[PDB]
Parts: C-alpha cells; sequence; structure tokens
C-alpha cells in the first residue's frame, strides 16, 4: 500500500492514483512575492465552540482527531469558500527534523509541522458525495514552528501513548479546536488536492499567514508514534508529508497585504 517510504513513497503514487499528476495537485510552494493580494476577498470565519470531537487514532499514515459531523457544530464560512463546510477530522503532518514536516512552504520555507483541518461542503449532503466534487472540501493548513509551548496541543501530545501503532484509537471527547488558532486569520488560498492518495482534486486550500508555535517536546512526541501495527516490526511515523508540486495554470490569492 502507499507510504512515504523509500518503495511506496509519494514518486510511486502515480502508479496506482494517476490524478498525482493531474492539474491542481498540492501541497505548492506559496510565493509571496507572486502571490496576488485579493481585495474581494471576505474575512474567515470559523465556529468552533459547538465542536464535538469523538476519538484520535493512529491510521498508518498519521494520528487524527476526528468530531462529530452529523450537525452544524464546527463550520469555516467566509474568505473565497461560498457555502458552510463541516469540520470531520484534523491531522498533522511532521518531519524527522526540526526543519522539515510542513507540506506547503512559503518562499520554499519548511515549517516543522502543518495541522490540516479538514471540512467537507455541506451543500452536498456527505462526505463522500463532498470528495467528488472540484469544491467539496476546505482545508484549513497552519503551519507550526518550534518555539514556546502550545497549551491546547498538549491533551493530543498527552494521549499520544495510547495510539502509539497503527489500528490504535481511544476516546477524545471534549476537545476545543480553537487552542490550535494562531491570533490572525490572514490567509493563502487556491485550488488543489489532498496530499496523500487518493490525491483528489476538490480542496480549496486556506494557509493560514501566521503559524502557531509549539515545543521542542510536544513536536517530539508525534516523532514516537509507528507507521506499524501492534507485533510488527517497528518503523517510527516521521516525515509523513509530501514534497511541493508545480502550480500551473494557478494563481495563489493573499487576503492581506
Ligand atoms: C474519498 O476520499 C477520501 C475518503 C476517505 C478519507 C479521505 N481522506 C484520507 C486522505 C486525506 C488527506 C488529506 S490532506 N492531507 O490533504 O488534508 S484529508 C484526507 S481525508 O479526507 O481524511 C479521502
Ligand atoms: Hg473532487
Ligand atoms: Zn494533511
Amino acid at each position: 500500500h502507499w507510504g512515504y517510504g523509500k518503495h511506496n513513497g509519494p514518486e510511486h503514487w502515480h502508479k496506482d492514483f494517476p490524478i498525482a499528476k493531474g492539474e491542481r495537485q498540492s501541497p505548492v510552494d506559496i510565493d509571496t512575492h507572486t502571490a496576488k493580494y485579493d481585495p474581494s476577498l471576505k474575512p474567515l470565519s470559523v465556529s468552533y465552540d459547538q465542536a464535538t470531537s469523538l476519538r484520535i487514532l493512529n491510521n498508518g499514515h498519521a494520528f487524527n482527531v476526528e468530531f462529530d459531523d452529523s450537525q452544524d457544530k464546527a463550520v469555516l464560512k467566509g474568505g473565497p469558500l461560498d457555502g458552510t463546510y463541516r469540520l470531520i477530522q484534523f491531522h498533522f503532518h511532521w518531519g524527522s527534523l526540526d526543519g522539515q514536516g510542513s507540506e506547503h512552504t512559503v518562499d520554499k520555507k519548511k515549517y516543522a509541522a502543518e495541522l490540516h483541518l479538514v471540512h467537507w461542503n455541506t451543500k452536498y449532503g456527505d462526505f463522500g458525495k463532498a470528495v467528488q466534487q472540484p469544491d467539496g472540501l476546505a482545508v484549513l493548513g497552519i503551519f507550526l514552528k518550534v518555539g514556546s509551548a502550545k497549551p491546547g496541543l498538549q491533551k493530543v501530545v498527552d494521549v499520544l501513548d495510547s495510539i502509539k501503532t497503527k489500528g490504535k484509537s481511544a476516546d477524545f471527547t471534549n476537545f476545543d479546536p480553537r487552542g490550535l488558532l494562531p491570533e490572525s486569520l490572514d490567509y493563502w488560498t487556491y485550488p488543489g488536492s489532498l496530499t496523500t492518495p487518493p490525491l483528489l482534486e476538490c480542496v480549496t486550500w486556506i494557509v493560514l499567514k501566521e503559524p502557531i508555535s509549539v515545543s521542542s517536546e510536544q513536536v517530539l512526541k508525534f516523532r514516537k508514534l509507528n507507521f506499524n501495527g501492534e507485533g510488527e516490526p517497528e518503523e517510527l511515523m516521521v516525515d509523513n508529508w509530501r514534497p511541493a508540486q508545480p502550480l500551473k495554470n494557478r494563481q495563489i490569492k493573499a487576503s492581506f497585504k
């Protein structure tokens, strides 16, 4: 199956998922100088006050916190979006070293990790239908830089022991995702795809300008996860990120100057 190793990594994906060579693939490098400031861009509206977290799980690719998306409990509106998008889950991509880990880069600069809050367009009924549409998903990308500890991230860090290997999960209720947002909601936006197979081109990427900082020990705990299931040879979960793809016939718009 696909993964991030030499034999099943990104450079092999196209064989099983041809869309990997598509026209709007992610991530991409955000070139601040050629990004077009757009005044008609509305401010972002993240309403996560009623968010209901359910569980956290290691899926062999990354760890994911799933939310109850049965109702409009945590939605994203505004920005370049037309419609309400529901939060279904969030996950991270991180590196084996502090200078790599994020998927999107800024002027070729890589961050230690990158948080993706995944939302789907409610006008489509369910996530399954949303992934069949060019505007089916909206992923909020947030960069993580090493520095001071991020208090809202510690709850996730503590529970990682219980989900060390692929297939493990644990109840993770009452988690407030607002604890992971930076102060400013300024962003960049462009049409892209999922960064892992099936690599579907249904995503409106909203990448925040301002990164959040997390301590080295917090990201350290991320690296102690396992790609493998229990009983198999241990393989540390690190560098679960895909390299930048060519922008092609696309323009990155900024909501700020
Ligand atoms: C039909 O397509 C499906 C069905 C079920 C699951 C998925 N996903 C897994 C891959 C993947 C990669 C994401 S990233 N890094 O681009 O945010 S979000 C995401 S997903 O929605 O959780 C996709
Ligand atoms: Hg799509
Ligand atoms: Zn992701």
